[PDB]
């Protein structure tokens, strides 16, 4: 009842962009558990153990990253809206298996 259930965000320009593939997924679809930022950064001068499990097996690259959503229902939302034009960037969201995405690359509109 709601199981923590990872998922692959991909496709956007590079990882000073991430942000906006978190946060545009997580308001469709619903929590990330993750604490990776939803915004740019500025300028300047709590997790179940379920939850914190999947959090702490961390893993991005250049144009993706792994992310944990709070239940499947909400993992789900994310892979059937699919893909979702961000920032001139189609970002596909796929269920996470363990490994990498074999498609590691920016996907401009």
């Amino acid at each position: 009842p709601h199981m923590p259930t990872e998922v692959i965000l991909r496709g956007y320009r590079n990882a000073q962009h991430q942000y906006a593939a978190i946060n545009h997924y997580e308001q469709i679809a619903g929590r990330i558990c993750e604490d990776y930022p939803r915004e740019p950064p500025v300028e300047s001068r709590a997790l179940t153990p379920e939850e914190r499990a999947k959090v702490n097996r961390a893993m991005s690259g250049e144009h993706w990253v792994k992310v944990t959503f709070e239940s499947a229902e909400a993992a789900d939302k994310a892979v059937y809206s699919s893909p979702q034009l961000i920032q001139g960037h189609l970002v596909y969201a796929e269920y996470y298996k363990g490994v990498p995405p074999a498609q590691d690359e920016a996907i401009p509109d």
